[PDB]
């Protein structure tokens, strides 16, 4: 479980610079993608606090709130692939994107319920 999320936490670095490469192809997409990016480095730093901390001594609150933060980007994530339906590698990247949230998702979820 420890060594998936640290994986998962690789992903979210990755597609967080990747959706940089998006900018330009529209401006009504920009602030999507922005705020997007933005929330998502702010997910990756609690996930490295939760790494460091230990998973294992993980309180209740910090799970609420990382489960909060988690389904609130998955959200705005969908909203940003639903937008873009350069195009095509941009859905690619936005399919892939959606994915690894999932997964950090799904470590939360199971962090959870033990």
């Amino acid at each position: 479980l420890d060594a998936a999320l640290y994986e998962i936490y690789d992903g979210l670095i990755l597609y967080q610079q990747r959706l940089k490469s998006l900018e330009g192809i529209s401006p009504e997409l920009g602030p999507a993608l922005d705020a997007l990016r933005y929330d998502m480095a702010d997910f990756a730093i609690l996930m490295a606090q939760a790494m460091e901390e230990g998973l294992d001594s993980l309180p209740q609150s910090f799970l609420r709130k990382a489960l909060e933060m988690i389904r609130k980007i998955q959200a705005d994530a969908a909203a940003l692939r639903e937008k873009l339906a350069r195009a095509a590698a941009a859905q690619s990247i936005a399919r892939k994107l959606e994915e690894m949230l999932e997964k950090a998702y799904q470590i939360l979820r199971h962090l959870a319920a033990a």
